[PDB]
């Protein structure tokens, strides 16, 4: 009882003090720094779904063995998911997402210049495992920083990066792979590729050196000084820049809530019992409905998503095929269905607080449901990639809204870990729905839009239940 009305309260001085404070220079600039890790997680995701199958270049392996490597770097990322969430509940949401992205960043690095396959595989188990923690770490530490007023608007802006990054990755495969050329004694051009797609979590990690640690956190974890001087660099920043230097910050005090190796295992089990603890604490009775319903919805909107994104290509491989008996395509085709998410990005960012989080997951849910249906008619290589396009744009907006609704349902001693579960099983439903889809291809139309529809409305259905957040405190 006590505990839970000394959170309220801190949360209700933690919004008074936002609004104080106010939204501007700060927030944009940590917009763009969280940006740069949102876009080191999308160049991810678009090597391991598109690339990692050895597309063209690596190829010293067997099908099988590209079938393995494109799939376990998405275990690799939901380990790292559970980890670097739970473990931002505890060491704090700056610290963990370096960490992770420090690791994201050696491994690739080192994978660079590895001259094996199974090196290679473990050297891109490791990056997954680093770069998981980006995406519930991220929107917590951002959210962290927001008032209530434009919360959803806010948070939607920040998947544009995540975009971006796909477009990056799929750009950089097209000008270094096929440029064969940029090569010495051997260091072939996908090593350059792979050395490339480094290079935004290493941005990342410079930018983020230069921002403080979630004062949320410490005010959650009993340090009221840092927290204090961290809300006073954001309220300085804001009027600095709004060109009223000479106001004060008048918050005072601020509730909060309160051999060598031996002692590292001590550490560790601690560590390991306290988010243990989180998670088992997020099915506790005031939670289970809630952690269960976005069980359903995340997992089936991954499996839709997913299965159907690394399908799509593949039938259009397929009907080209089928054409000429009567890669490029594949990096081309996947930039096409990346740039036809922006205005889905834009319209969801620009009514997420208008119409609400439930009524723009449910509708957006709806209209990806009845766009599977129209894939019975996609007759040629053209209308199969205008309905990838409709398929992205019309989903993304459902993506937005489940970030922020994610973001909105659970407390701030448990964000991270919640987002980092729930991702995990996002990563879990992602192999899952590639590895059934890749079975159809070819062999009918029918089994994956079925697939891709039931789960898609099942996904709404569930998402009709969960309760509005709006007009309320960050808890
Ligand atoms: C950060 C973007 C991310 C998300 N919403 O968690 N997205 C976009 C669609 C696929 C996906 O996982």
């Amino acid at each position: 009882a006590q505990r839970r009305k000394e959170r309220e309260e801190l949360a209700q001085q933690y919004e008074a003090i936002l609004r104080e404070c106010g939204h501007g220079r700060f927030q944009w600039t940590l917009y763009f720094v969280l940006g740069l890790a949102l876009m080191a997680d999308g160049v991810e995701v678009f090597v391991v779904g598109f690339v990692l199958p050895s597309a063209e270049k690596d190829m010293c392996l067997s099908d099988s063995n590209k079938g393995m490597l494109g799939l376990i770097v998405y275990l690799g990322m939901m380990v790292g998911a559970f980890l670097w969430g739970g473990l931002a509940d505890r060491l704090g949401r700056r610290q963990c997402l370096l960490i992770s992205l420090s690791v994201n960043s050696v491994f690739a690095f080192f994978s660079s210049f590895v001259q094996g396959y199974g090196t290679f595989l473990f050297c891109r188990l490791l990056s997954g495992v680093g770069i998981g923690g980006s995406i519930p770490i991220v929107f917590s530490y951002f959210s962290e920083f927001l008032a209530q007023e434009k919360r959803g608007e806010h948070l939607s802006w920040l998947c544009m990066f995540w975009m971006i990054g796909g477009v990056y990755a799929a750009a950089m495969a097209w000008a270094i792979i096929p440029h064969y050329g940029w090569s010495f004694q051997q260091f072939h051009s996908w090593r350059v590729f792979v050395l490339v797609c480094a290079f935004p979590s290493v941005f990342a990690i410079g930018a983020l050196t230069t921002q403080p640690e979630s004062p949320r956190f410490f005010l959650e974890n009993g340090k009221h000084d840092e927290a204090w001087m961290v809300l006073k660099q954001v309220h300085d920043t804001n009027m600095r820049a709004k060109g009223h230097p000479e106001r004060v910050f008048s918050v005072t005090h601020i509730k909060t809530i309160h051999t060598w190796y031996q002692r590292w295992g001590v550490r560790a089990l601690s560590l390991g019992g306290q988010v243990w603890g989180n998670f088992l604490s997020c099915f506790g009775p005031e939670y289970r409905r809630i952690t269960l319903m976005m069980m359903g919805v995340w997992f089936t909107m991954s499996f839709s998503y997913y299965g159907l994104t690394v399908w799509f290509p593949d039938m259009i491989r397929h009907l080209q095929a089928v054409d000429y008996a009567s890669a490029y395509m594949v990096y081309f085709v996947s930039f096409l269905g990346t740039l036809a998410v922006l205005p889905g990005n834009i319209v969801s960012a620009l009514l997420m607080d208008k119409i609400g989080r439930l009524r723009m997951l449910a509708g957006s849910s709806v209209m990806s449901c009845v766009s599977c249906f129209f894939l019975s008619f996609g007759n040629s290589e053209s209308a199969m990639i205008a309905l990838l396009c409709l398929f992205g744009g019309v989903s993304i907006a459902s993506w937005n809204a489940l970030d922020v609704l994610t973001v909105e349902l659970y407390p701030s001693d448990k964000r991270t870990t919640a987002f980092g579960f729930l991702n995990a099983l996002c990563k879990l439903a992602a192999v899952l729905g590639i590895s059934i889809f890749t079975s159809f291809v070819g062999i009918t139309k029918a089994a994956p839009i079925l697939f891709a529809s039931a789960a898609l409305a099942l996904g709404s259905s569930l998402a009709l239940k969960l309760p509005e957040t709006r007009g309320q405190v960050l808890q």
